[PDB]
């Protein structure tokens, strides 16, 4: 356990969260601080697989995340010109034997709130309306300021302020790769949306420079959307790309299934989509990088948030392990196993994901072998899956 | 039977000679005039499935062009830049079980020749140096006129004067299509050509914007080698392109099994690759355009030729069938049923190879799901390949 340990947590996102919760149920003594005035997350969905859901259920919190979530029976390809099923992963009882868990969709929101509600429980000391302006180390500690003009000792920090993170600044000098598309959210009571068959799965319709994703929320009560596009504008140097006068067009070509989905998106706001090259290095002395911080992905494999979450039981496992046996001098050789282990795993998301992508948004005669070679699966073989929802850092 | 009859063909390639053949072995009086002052074909390989082979044993030619032929024990598609198999094309006897007759490979030459003679054994009258100037129809009649200041009075007239045919001008305003991309040959002594591993299949390596074939010929003393490719000298209006010094850039980013392939070439000589939009109408009052005259494609599908040879097939069978019972004025309902029989085939095989070879020439993604479509299929399935080699005209 980590008992006499002191951690500072530089970012209350998810990972943060979710870091503040591991640490603080490990018996360490954990100070987050996060820029924002309030705890909080977008009012919209993200699917958690098991690779997530299993960590959740470590911590006590998946019966309690899943009373508020809906299970999805399958993950259905669809063509978004025809609408025609592709293929499904199953994920019934057979997939949660092999994985561990369920693969579950939630509010961004709730999920949150329900980490940071159980970081506290455990005792985290959570600070919001503060922002982490610095971090150096010195001798064997930390030493974080933040924008009250104070500075905290601790034995280590997380720098966990995500894709737009400052604090990578001490380790690479990298910005942001935009993609050239853009995503929108929506969500819509589930009778308000104008369907022709009912959902009970995570739909996703694929297409020529476009997708257009479908999920119940909240045990069926609203339906999430989700489209991303490539932006024209992107490619002229419009600063503030990706906007809605830009979706009619970007979907014109796609089955009315899909164009009808996008009447129901929010057009106030959008998330052009950024990543970050791989970097194998996430640590400057006592400070390491996690969450989008250090692997901000392209959202195609539905892993980021679920990638800050095994960050965090990385982190506590291994520190646990070895904190108890050499105390605080033990840290920096703990970043350095923690980065070890996660830089691969994080680094094959990102670049596998990049690929992903780019498969479903094929054109032409690629779209034709996309299509064919989605049909024509051994639909009981895992091997496309085993790596990304089988992997564990336990050792 | 064809005994009344006369027939006049223009053009003396593969197509004409085949129709020559069949024609005559129905006992019409068939007169051929070839433009060119001797009859000839290129002296290297093409390939004829069992859609042609078994057209040619029917006529009796089979046993001998195959003492002369290769007989490859499969189709085998590498991935042109790491060389790795990608699938096997099963050319043994549960294929020619199935589809009548082997796949053979042979020079074209010794297929050309054989033709020709077993027309003039069966009574065709051949002329060469002979150019067909004009066809019209008057009456029940087609007159033919030569650019020897003569016309010619038959029943029928084909129109056999392939890619660059002006016959087809009665019918059609279109002019050949530019794939922009050209072919080279070569053919090398066997043991001349520098091999890791021996040949006893047709070998396709595909890659991005290019693809190289080798098959062994004259029962494994020669190796064919064919090297087709993207043009960057066609995007840019070059009217001679495709020239021979675009090819070592062209096969850069290949293996070096392909790259040692273009040494072997002949670079004096090569193929600008066109083809024809599909026309569904190749009549004419008593012509038809059959062959490369009605239907010229790209050579993905290895079929122009084996399409010439069926042509001859439907032509002979449907007119003996009916020429019989309705004499001379069934001839333009004979055309006509030839016509609707045949399009709709040759007209799938344009259309289809067209994607096929837009399927080789795949970069990036779409070559990993490519690479990944191939190895992953049903290879006792014939889905694929049961609309090509399991055609026939036998009504
Ligand atoms: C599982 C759904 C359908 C996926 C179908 C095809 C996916 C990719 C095809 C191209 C990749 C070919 C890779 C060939 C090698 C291979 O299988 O490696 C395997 C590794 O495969 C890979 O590493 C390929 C990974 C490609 C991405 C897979 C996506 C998984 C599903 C994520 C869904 C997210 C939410 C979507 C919401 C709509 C290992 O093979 P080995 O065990 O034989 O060695
Ligand atoms: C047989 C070798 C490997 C071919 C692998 C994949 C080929 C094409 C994939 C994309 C086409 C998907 C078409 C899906 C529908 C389908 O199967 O239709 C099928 C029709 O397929 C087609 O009509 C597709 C045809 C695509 C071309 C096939 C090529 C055959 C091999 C020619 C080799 C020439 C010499 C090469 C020298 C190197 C009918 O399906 P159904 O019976 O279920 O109805
Ligand atoms: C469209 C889209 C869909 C997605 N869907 C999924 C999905 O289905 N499943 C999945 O697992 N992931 C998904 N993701 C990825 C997921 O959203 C992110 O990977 C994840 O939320 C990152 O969490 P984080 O805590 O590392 O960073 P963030 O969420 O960026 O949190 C960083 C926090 O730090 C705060 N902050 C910034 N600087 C400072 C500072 N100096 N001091 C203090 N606080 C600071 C910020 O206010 C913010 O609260 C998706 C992403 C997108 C864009
Ligand atoms: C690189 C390449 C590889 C190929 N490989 C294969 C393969 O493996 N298998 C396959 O089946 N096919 C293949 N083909 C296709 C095949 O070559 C052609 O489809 C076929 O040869 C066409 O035969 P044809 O008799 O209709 O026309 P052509 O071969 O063009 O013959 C037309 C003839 O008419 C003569 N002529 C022209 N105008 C007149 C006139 N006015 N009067 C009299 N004579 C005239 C010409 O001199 C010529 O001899 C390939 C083609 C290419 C370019
Ligand atoms: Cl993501
Ligand atoms: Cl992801
Ligand atoms: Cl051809
Ligand atoms: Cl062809």
């Amino acid at each position: 356990n980590l008992q006499d340990a002191r951690i500072i947590i530089a970012g209350g996102g998810i990972g943060g969260a979710a870091n503040a919760l591991a640490l603080a149920q490990k018996g360490a003594n954990v100070t987050l601080f996060e820029r924002a005035s309030e705890f909080g997350e977008v009012g919209a969905g993200l699917q958690v697989g098991p690779h997530g859901a299993r960590i959740l259920d470590s911590w006590g919190v998946l019966d309690d995340v899943l009373s508020r979530a809906f299970l999805p029976k399958n993950i259905v390809f669809r063509d978004a010109i025809t609408a025609e099923v592709l293929t499904k992963i199953d994920l019934g009882s057979e997939f949660r034997g092999r994985y561990g868990g369920p693969y579950f969709v939630t509010h961004r929101s709730d999920l949150h709130a329900t980490l940071v509600d159980a970081a506290r429980a455990a005792g985290a000391e959570l600070h919001t309306g503060v922002t982490v302006t610095d971090v150096i180390t010195e001798g064997d500690k930390a030493i974080v300021s933040t924008d009250d003009g104070r500075t905290h000792e601790a034995d280590i920090a997380l720098g966990m302020d995500g894709l737009k993170s400052r604090l990578r600044e001490k380790i690479s000098g990298d910005e942001p790769v935009s993609s050239g598309y853009a995503a929108y959210r929506g969500t819509t009571p589930y009778r308000d949306v104008e369907l022709d068959e009912d959902i009970e799965d995570v739909v996703g319709y694929i297409g020529p420079r476009c997708h257009f994703i479908q999920y119940p929320l909240r045990g069926g009560e609203m339906l999430n959307q989700v489209a991303v596009f490539e932006s024209p504008g992107f490619k002229n140097g419009i600063e503030n790309w990706g906007g809605p006068e830009e979706l009619e067009q970007a979907y014109a070509h796609c089955h009315e299934n899909v164009r009808r989905g996008i009447d129901y998106l929010w057009k106030d706001r959008w998330w052009p989509m950024y990543d970050r090259e791989p970097i194998e290095n996430w640590v400057d002395g006592r400070m390491i990088l996690l969450g989008d911080a250090a692997h901000p992905p392209l959202q195609y494999l539905a892993s980021g948030a679920v990638m800050a979450i095994e960050d965090a039981k990385c982190l506590a496992d291994y520190a646990a392990e070895d904190f108890s046996t050499g105390g605080n001098s033990a840290w920096p050789q703990i970043l350095k196993e923690v980065n070890t282990e996660r830089a691969p795993r994080c680094n094959r998301i990102l670049t596998t994901g990049r690929m992903w992508g780019e498969l479903w948004h094929l054109d032409g005669t690629a779209r034709i072998a996309r299509n064919e070679l989605f049909r024509t699966r051994d639909t009981s073989s895992y091997k496309y899956t085993d790596w990304l929802w089988g992997y564990s850092s336990d050792r």
